[PDB]
Parts: structure tokens; C-alpha cells; sequence
């Protein structure tokens, strides 16, 4: 017989794990353990949403005809990690093998690379088909490429799917449409939410139980915990927003925290709903007339471009990718990103939905709070493990390519990004944060200044010998260069004491 080890992010009756499972014989495994639940301070509704997925999805193989052992977090004899819970199963069951499909994280897949020694028994893990290339496909296209760009290796995933593809043209001509603020429209319908179950609400009791001081709220879980919910969620997106999703597509407002965004990333990453069916659906409605060009070529780009360009990143990177730290800074996170409190109206925003929502869009963590902890220096681990935290479609293999080389370049520029360094603005033009703040984004020195202005000038001048060659930068640094020397004092000054504000502070906690 097989035992067969699903993990938490791998809820799909289609997993590699699955093929040639005989249902009389085989029992698949799922398990909730502290040492998943921990490795990071995970939001509160993240871990809500894992477990109650995990939940459903065992409920769904046993639907399908499938035997399940599943190990609750609350479980007696819960034995608190993946090999504790195998060395379990295998007492209980005596398989002549294993079967697992491989991780997304190294940590994961370290743990699991031990389990044949462990046991002395078989062990099978299966390539992850729901990307579209493998480790080795990846390794391959970078091979002998001095630059990586995502723009490059997106041809090859458009070529390979035949997304939007004439034959070998792309459709109307051009590769890529690739920005404006979006007004606030009352007419723009709410995204869908999922009202807890049974099963849901037990989990979140679970969870305010069992982890009451991790980051977050629980009020309001609104999640999809099925494959049928995930694919209404799909719906809704595809129906309202997708339309109006190139548009608004870098856009910030106060008062709409979803704008067109799909709010799909959570279902994406844990196997409730497929990367490439979800693009097929995009594909559809544009051949329906129900979406322009530019918003669907714009929507799978971020899937079949960016989401699996990162994926190979991290795998072609190395686990000591983690290490990356360009701007050799070693301030810590601050305290605010814990608790939301900060007079900068636009990180109060983005941090106060991120407590609440364990979500907040790509321009958002870009922007807003990757931007901030990119011009204050924070030390790039602190940085990553925030964001692995607080979000709930957050795993190691895609949050850390975007953390460590999309938004705080502390790789030096691997990935093939450009420094995304802003100051008010920016965040001026594209949201409307600065309407109720208390701080005036056209000011760069006094106290009414906003913050992110003299930091802007600051992060350059402190980091000129690693990034004047910038191409990028060019304009900022001849502009830099015809201030007067005075100027350059009193930015440089001003981005101190704000500094020094975070340094007083962080001491204390
Ligand atoms: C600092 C930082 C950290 C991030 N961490 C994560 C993470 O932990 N998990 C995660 O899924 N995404 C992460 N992203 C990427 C992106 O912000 C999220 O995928 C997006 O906010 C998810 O919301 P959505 O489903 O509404 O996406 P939409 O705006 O609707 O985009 C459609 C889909 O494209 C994908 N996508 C879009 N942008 C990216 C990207 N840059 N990288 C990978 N996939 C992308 C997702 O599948 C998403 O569902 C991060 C970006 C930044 C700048
Ligand atoms: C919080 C959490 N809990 C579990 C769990 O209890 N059991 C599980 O199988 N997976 C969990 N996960 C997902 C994993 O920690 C990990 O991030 C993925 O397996 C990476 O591929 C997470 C993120
Ligand atoms: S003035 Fe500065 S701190 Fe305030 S909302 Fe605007 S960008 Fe953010
Ligand atoms: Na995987």
C-alpha cells in the first residue's frame, strides 16, 4: 500500500501525489502542525484559512471515493511536524511507500529529502505539475543568460500555452500592454465573501485558541474554503472586474480596498483553483468581447509571467537567497507594521487592511510598505518575514522573490528589476492617501514634510556608489547632483531624525 502525503498549499484532487492511487489500498495523509503553523508568526486568518482548506479538501477526497487519516492541530497525539506525523502514518499503516508531491519552500523540501533515510522506505516525490515549468525547465532557459527578465521568459510561457496566440504571433500585435489613479465608483460591485460554515467557524475558535497573539484579526472571515467557492470567487472576477482590471491596475483609494483585483492569489497558491484554468477563463471572456486586450494580456502576464517567473527564481536562487542584502542594512522592521500606528495616513491604510484582511494589492506592497521599508533601510530578512507572515496567500517561493528582488532589490538587481524607489509623489499621483493625511506630499524638509521625501533623497545618496550606474536613476541623480550643498545637508539631516525616530523606538520594543 502507498501512503500518500498531502501538504496544506496542495489541496487539488489533480495533485501529482494522486496519480495511481489504488482508493482500496492507498491512504492519503493530511496533517495541521505546529511546526507549519510556526515557522513564521502566520496571520490569524491565514492559518484559519489553511486549516479550514485542509479541512474541506480531506472531507473532498473522502467524497471521492479516497481513505483519508487526518491529524487536527488540536489532536491528542499530534506529533507537531511532517516527519512526526509520516513516522505516525507509517506505524499505523505499515506502507511499502511514500508518495508526496515536491514543496514549495526549501525548508519543506529539506524535511521531506530526509524522510527515505528516516524510514527505509521508498520515497516518490513528484514534479508539481500545476506550473508550467519545471526546476529543470527553468534551469535551462537561464542557462548561459547573464541577464534574467521576466519579459523574456514570458514569451516562452505565452509560446508554451498558446495564451493569447496567433499561431506564433501574440494576439493584436504586441506582447505586452504595458499608468493612471482610479476615482472612487460606488457603482463598482463589493468582491464576494463566504459567510463561515460549521467547519470554518470551529477552525477560527481553533485558531483564537491556540494562537491569540499572532498578528491579525479574525473578525470577518470572509475566505472561500471550497473548490466550488473558489471558483465563484473566479466567476465574480471574470463578471465584474476583470473588464477594468488593466485600468485601475496601479491604483490606490482609501475607501476601496479591492478595486479590480482578482483576490484570487489565496486560492492560486493552495490548489482550490488552477493557474492556467484561471487565465483560460480570462482568455474566454476576451474572445466573448468582455474585456479589452490590454486587461486580459495585463491579467495573465501576472500568472503565466510573474507568478512563474518567481517560482523559478526561487528555486534557480538557493535557500541562501534569504541572505541577499545589497544595501548591507540591518535596521529592524518597525513596530507600526505590527500594529498599524503611524501618523503616514497611507501605511496606516495599507497596514490597518493587511491586520484585517490578510490581503493588500501588488501596488500596495510595492509601493506603500515595500517602498518604506526599501528607503529606511530595513534589514531585507525582516522585510521577508513580515510579508510571509501577514498575507494570506504568502509562501516562501513567491513571497521572497518579490521581497528580496521586486521590492527591496537587495539582490542587486537578479531578477532583473529596476529600483522601485518612490517618494510622496508618487504615492500623490496614484492614490488619494495624501487627501486626509496629516503630512503635505509636496514638502520635503519641516515637520509638516512627508517622510517618504527626504527618505527618497536620502536612500540614494547613502546608496550613490552601488546605484549611480542605475539607468533608472539617471534623473534622480543629476537632480541630486544641482542641489546645492545646503539642500543635500538639510535632506540628509531630515531623513535622520525620521530615522532616528524608528531607532528610539525600536529599542523599547
Ligand atoms: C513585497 C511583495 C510581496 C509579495 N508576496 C506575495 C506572496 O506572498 N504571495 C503571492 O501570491 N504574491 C505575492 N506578491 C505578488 C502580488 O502582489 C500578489 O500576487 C497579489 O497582490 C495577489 O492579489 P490578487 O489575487 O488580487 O492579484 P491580481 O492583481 O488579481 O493579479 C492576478 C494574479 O497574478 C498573480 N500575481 C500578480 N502579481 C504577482 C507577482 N508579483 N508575483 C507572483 N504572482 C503574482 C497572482 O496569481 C494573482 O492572483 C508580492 C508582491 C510584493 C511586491
Ligand atoms: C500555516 C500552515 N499550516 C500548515 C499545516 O498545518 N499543514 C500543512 O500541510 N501545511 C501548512 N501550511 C503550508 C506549509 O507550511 C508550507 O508553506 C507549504 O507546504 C509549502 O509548500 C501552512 C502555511
Ligand atoms: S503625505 Fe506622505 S505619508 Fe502622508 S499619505 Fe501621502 S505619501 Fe503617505
Ligand atoms: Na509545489
Amino acid at each position: 500500500s502507498q501512503l500518500v502525503l498531502i501538504l496544506g498549499d496542495q489541496l487539488s484532487p489533480s495533485i501529482a501525489a494522486l496519480d495511481g492511487v489504488d482508493k482500496k489500498q492507498d491512504t492519503i495523509v493530511l496533517c495541521e502542525v505546529m511546526a507549519e503553523a510556526s515557522y513564521v508568526g502566520h496571520h490569524k486568518k491565514k492559518i484559519a484559512f489553511i486549516f479550514s482548506a485542509m479541512r474541506h479538501f480531506a472531507e473532498e477526497l473522502r467524497g471521492e471515493g479516497y481513505r483519508v487519516r487526518y491529524t487536527r492541530i488540536d489532536d491528542a497525539d499530534n506529533a507537531g511536524s511532517f516527519t512526526g506525523e509520516v513516522k505516525r502514518a507509517i506505524d499505523d499503516l505499515t506502507p511499502s511507500r511514500i508518495c508526496v508531491t515536491e514543496p514549495g519552500e526549501w525548508r519543506v523540501r529539506s524535511e521531506m529529502d530526509g524522510f527515505a533515510g528516516a524510514f527505509g522506505i521508498q520515497v516518490d516525490i513528484r514534479s508539481d505539475r500545476r506550473f508550467l515549468s519545471s526546476h529543470g525547465e527553468f534551469r535551462n532557459w537561464a542557462a548561459g543568460r547573464k541577464s534574467l527578465t521576466m519579459e523574456y521568459f514570458y514569451r516562452e510561457m505565452r509560446r508554451k500555452t498558446g495564451l493569447l496566440m496567433n499561431g506564433e504571433q501574440p494576439v493584436g500585435g504586441r506582447w505586452n500592454f504595458d499608468r493612471q489613479p482610479a476615482r472612487p465608483d460606488l457603482l463598482r460591485p463589493k468582491h464576494p465573501v463566504f459567510a463561515p460554515d460549521k467547519i470554518t467557524k470551529e477552525v477560527i475558535d481553533t485558531v483564537e485558541r491556540l494562537f491569540p497573539d499572532n498578528f491579525g484579526k479574525l473578525e470577518n472571515f470572509g475566505f472561500a474554503v471550497t473548490r466550488t467557492d473558489a471558483e465563484r470567487a473566479l466567476s465574480a472576477f471574470i463578471d465584474d472586474f476583470l473588464c477594468n482590471f488593466g485600468a485601475t491596475q496601479d491604483a490606490m483609494l482609501q475607501d476601496d480596498p479591492n478595486l479590480n483585483h482578482s483576490l484570487l492569489s489565496f486560492y492560486i497558491n493552495c490548489g482550490l483553483l488552477d493557474a492556467l484554468d484561471v487565465c483560460k477563463a480570462a482568455e474566454r471572456a476576451y474572445h466573448e468581447g468582455g474585456a479589452p486586450l490590454n486587461a486580459v494580456e495585463g491579467f495573465i502576464r501576472q500568472i503565466i509571467g510573474w507568478r512563474e517567473y518567481m517560482r523559478g527564481i526561487y528555486w534557480l536562487a538557493g535557500p541562501d537567497y534569504v541572505d541577499s542584502n545589497f544595501f548591507e542594512n540591518d535596521r529592524s522592521l518597525p513596530v507600526f507594521y505590527w500594529t498599524g500606528k503611524t501618523h503616514m495616513n497611507c501605511m496606516a491604510k495599507v497596514i490597518t487592511e493587511t491586520i484585517e484582511n490578510a490581503y493588500a494589492h501588488h501596488i500596495q506592497r510595492l509601493m506603500i510598505t515595500g517602498n518604506f521599508a526599501l528607503l529606511a533601510g530595513i534589514d531585507p530578512k525582516a522585510v521577508h518575514r513580515w510579508y510571509l507572515e501577514v498575507y494570506a496567500d504568502a509562501y516562501e517561493w513567491v513571497e521572497l522573490p518579490n521581497v528580496i528582488g521586486m521590492s527591496q532589490f537587495a539582490d542587486g538587481g537578479f531578477l532583473g528589476t529596476k529600483p522601485y524607489a518612490a517618494s510622496g509623489n508618487y504615492i500623490n499621483r496614484m492614490s488619494d492617501y495624501c487627501d486626509t493625511c496629516r503630512y503635505d506630499p509636496k514638502e520635503r524638509l519641516g515637520d509638516n514634510a512627508c517622510p517618504f521625501n527626504a527618505l527618497y533623497w536620502d536612500f540614494l545618496a547613502r546608496n550613490r556608489e552601488k546605484l549611480k550606474s542605475n539607468h533608472r536613476l539617471a534623473q534622480p541623480y543629476a537632480t541630486w547632483a544641482r542641489m546645492s550643498e545646503d539642500v543635500r545637508h538639510d535632506l540628509r539631516a531630515k531623513a535622520a531624525a525620521f530615522l532616528r525616530k524608528l531607532d528610539a523606538a525600536a529599542l523599547e520594543h
